[PDB]
């Protein structure tokens, strides 16, 4: 029930502006938020209260590009913004509403964007690595935004997350490697990303202002808020943001094409204000650092193919040297748990065992190898990372090894041959953001499913798992197996062949 | 002509001691503080810095701290890293300065005040666009339009070097005044070595006007080295008059071009120009030169993740292979099977596998004999690879193929009683457009004697033919890799027929 709580229609606004709802056919104002009359007032002295809002004419209110923009725009939710001498205004068409959003401005001119810019874009290039690249990018956030502590927020599989990259400044302890819950972000919360790439809150503790009607409208559904920067702030939110030590927070989205991928956290200890320009910075910014990195993992990838050719290429060359693959495997077995990340290797030819590193014994290996001939078939390998989950009745109790990458290498055969890989358990200790309880009831505010009271450092642990066996490493150990099965076909077709002769 | 090319990189072109008119330039020593070069034109520039300035002659007596704002002087002092221009502005000024070696270079130019939120509007229009193309084509083709948006150039064009440093337009957009370039390929000679070198210390060079005489540099207080001045950092540094002609001939009042980079290596450039002259602001530039950063890491990105998208279509087929093979096929009906398949994979016209007498073959392949002469010359020259090919048979391997064969391209994996996998490409023979006949003009510059510009660039075409696509590194693994699950398969049947024959012998016996 988190996520069940509808955060783009809470009729209410952030107060760092003001906004106006309008039929787009009616050119009728039909909401206003309650703080309306003081952003209005400075272009106009009639102005003293919200019911003169009710008077007014749309017209009046807004400059003439605004409402020439937003009569002409083809798409749903794309803010057209425009700017006088005193305000900045953001609007867009949503149904059958313009929803206009106003903050104060000022023109002051100067290269400052400009030269951020020019240095993030030059920092950013120079990052060759996923971590230089993501500390770089919270330290570029940091300099442009100036808030005290700025994070990247992984999100794995489950919504889970991890803080893998901070630059936090004071007043602030580090979160890095820190893990949260899902929860702390709902998937509605999460969805809002796609529609605005970023959300600021400039002060946790300022009082909402709700949207009064002023025109009565033709549908009395609530307006969905979700492109513009003022829409209000869960409760929910706010108290955890208060548990968390925060008085503002920014968050960007970051996507990997259309999915989230993570999020720049940022967090200050004071309410703090960063104009439109400054906002735009930040989200060009972090859009390059994204492509870039991206960039980064996709020649990672190709790398690796390249190391895997070269491992084969080395192969090749031991073979061509007449040894056996029995020979092969133990010349190249430590290269190959590199190139596997893994911690033993055994190499299974009928009667013929060849093990390098961490193994289980023989016995252990002949059950495996039985186990898969018979369950684990149809399939051009087997892996497992909970290999007790997944293969019960197999090691010996307490056993250390927790994954097993299989290659068959024969089938309906003669004999049996695999080309095995181990892993052994890795029992990894996280750290979590307080203890990650699922919410029920938070007694100390009397909330219904309120966050937790702290943040400080919990530890449990998840053992009898490996890392799970990436694709890349699956079909690079197919390879290098079914290159040991060509040499033992060669051997055993000289051998038959003479014995066949005689 | 080769040596009349070669000269061309002999050009200084960095130190040309002469700017393009549409800015001044002052030269002072880092130890000693003292101005040692102003451009010819410096007076009516600091003339708005200064009251006492009514000429050159003036700005041997001015003291450098009236001439330029506190900021950059106070920032060239604290700058360490050479070549790293500080960008500060004033009311009426916008400065641009940077040390080389014992200098501060500071080029200054008129500036007018921008008030609206027009390039951030522009900066969040191109970066979606950009994030949004998902192919080669559609990137590049965005990527000049954006690039003539912005800069009202009324021709922008993509153009890709080749290993050799020729180069083709790839992709444009272009107003009606100009003649299409699209698909025009362009000599070396073009942009000289040198040339291409300087898009690695600016990676903007601007022409605002191709008849702009250029402002000398005067001498004003004596330095302590007397050679002339590096100037490559800026923008004002004064163009070559070859070049200057190459855009005369080429219809060209004015140009501006990006480099493209992919990491430290010129991948190509954006070449835009105009038919009349046309100065580009400070902020135009940055907004530029950012968008062709954003666009070339998006291309990269896309070409990278071609790359995994093509190895998971060939694991797709490996996999397809292998669920043919466990219904107990033969390699020759898995071959024919899924070989059409492979012609897509591999991008050829025909396959065959041989094993021994056995020769199977599936769409356009040279005839039996043919491919018993390529499989034994491929065992005297072939053995100590892994695969071998070639996109020109008879210049790689010349008296292979018979006289009239339509083939030029070979991908041949060796398996062993012979076995090979061959893959087989037609010639495709090539028409290639070229921006103007080669002249060989002769010109005699102060460097030397080197080769002039060409008068005209109208469509001139040849043809290479003898060629076929070459092989992309992921085609030649990728066809290893189905190569040698044909072996395993026909091992596997020719082990299971040993055992069996070997079984009833004993059996017999
Ligand atoms: C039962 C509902 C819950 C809930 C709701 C909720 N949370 C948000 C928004 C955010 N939550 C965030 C969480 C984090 N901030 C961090 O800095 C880190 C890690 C270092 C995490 C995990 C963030 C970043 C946001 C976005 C806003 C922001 O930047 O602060 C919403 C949406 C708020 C809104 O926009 O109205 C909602 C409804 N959170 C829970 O913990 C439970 C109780
Ligand atoms: C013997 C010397 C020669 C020579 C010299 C030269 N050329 C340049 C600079 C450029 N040449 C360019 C060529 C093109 N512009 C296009 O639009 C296309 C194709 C669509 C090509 C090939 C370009 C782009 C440049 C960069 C400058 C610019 O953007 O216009 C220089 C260096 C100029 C300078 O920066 O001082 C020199 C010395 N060109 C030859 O033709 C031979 C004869
Ligand atoms: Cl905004
Ligand atoms: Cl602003
Ligand atoms: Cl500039
Ligand atoms: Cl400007």
């Amino acid at each position: 029930a988190c996520d069940q709580e509808p955060i783009h229609i809470p009729n209410a606004i952030q107060p760092f502006g003001a906004m106006l709802i309008v039929e787009k056919d009616t050119q009728q104002i039909v909401y206003a938020s309650a703080n309306s009359a003081e952003y209005f007032s400075v272009a106009d002295n009639t102005i003293h209260e919200l019911s003169d809002i009710k008077q007014a004419n749309i017209n009046s209110l807004l400059p003439e590009h605004l409402i020439s923009g937003l009569a002409s725009a083809i798409r749903e939710n794309e803010p057209i913004w425009v700017e006088t001498d005193r305000l900045s205004f953001l609007g867009w068409r949503h149904e059958n509403y313009y929803i206009i959003e106003v903050e104060r401005y000022h023109v002051q001119t100067s290269n400052w964007f400009e030269i951020q810019f020019q240095r993030a874009f030059q920092k950013l290039r120079n990052c060759k690595t996923h971590n230089d690249l993501i500390n770089t990018l919270t330290r570029l956030i940091q300099e442009i935004s100036g808030y005290d502590r700025v994070m990247i927020y992984q999100f794995d599989p489950e919504w889970n997350g991890r803080v893998i990259a901070e630059s936090v400044r004071q007043l602030f302890t580090s979160m890095l490697n820190h893990h949260f819950p899902a929860s702390d972000i709902p998937a509605q919360a999460r969805a809002m990303y796609s529609i605005n790439p970023i959300r600021i809150i400039p002060d946790v503790n300022a009082e909402p202002q709700p949207l009064h009607m002023i025109h009565k409208p033709q549908n009395t559904e609530a307006v969905n808020l979700s492109s513009g920067v003022l829409r209000a702030v869960s409760p929910l939110h706010m108290q955890y943001l208060r548990n968390f030590g925060v008085s503002a927070s920014t968050s960007i989205g970051i996507f990997n094409e259309d999915e989230l991928w993570g999020i720049v956290a940022c967090h200050h200890t004071k309410p703090r204000a960063i104009g439109r320009r400054i906002r735009r910075l930040l989200v060009r910014t972090v859009e390059f650092a994204a492509e870039r990195l991206w960039l980064i993992h996709s020649r990672n990838v190709e790398r690796y193919m390249v190391t895997v050719q070269a491992a084969r290429e080395q192969l090749s060359t031991t073979a061509d040297d007449k040894h056996s693959s029995h020979e092969i495997v133990i010349e190249h077995a430590a290269d190959w748990c590199k190139l596997f990340r893994c911690d033993g290797i055994g190499y299974l030819r009928g009667e013929e065992l060849t093990t390098y590193g961490e193994t289980p014994d023989q016995t252990t290996i002949n059950k495996l190898v039985e186990w898969l001939e018979e369950n684990g078939k149809k399939s051009l390998f087997w892996h497992s990372h909970m290999l007790k989950e997944d293969a019960p009745g197999l090691l010996p109790d307490g056993s250390r090894f927790a994954g097993l990458l299989a290659i068959p290498l024969k089938s309906d055969a003669d004999l049996f041959s695999y080309l095995l890989l181990f892993r052994v358990a890795q029992n990894e200790v996280r750290t979590w953001a307080g203890k990650p309880e699922k919410l029920s009831v938070e007694t100390s505010t009397g909330t219904m499913l309120g966050p937790r009271k702290s943040f400080e450092a919990w530890q449990d642990e998840v053992s009898g798992k490996s890392q799970p066996w990436r694709t890349a490493q699956l079909y690079a150990a197919r390879d290098i197996a079914r290159d040991l099965l060509i040499v033992a076909d060669s051997m055993q077709l000289n051998l038959l062949n003479d014995q066949l002769a005689d």
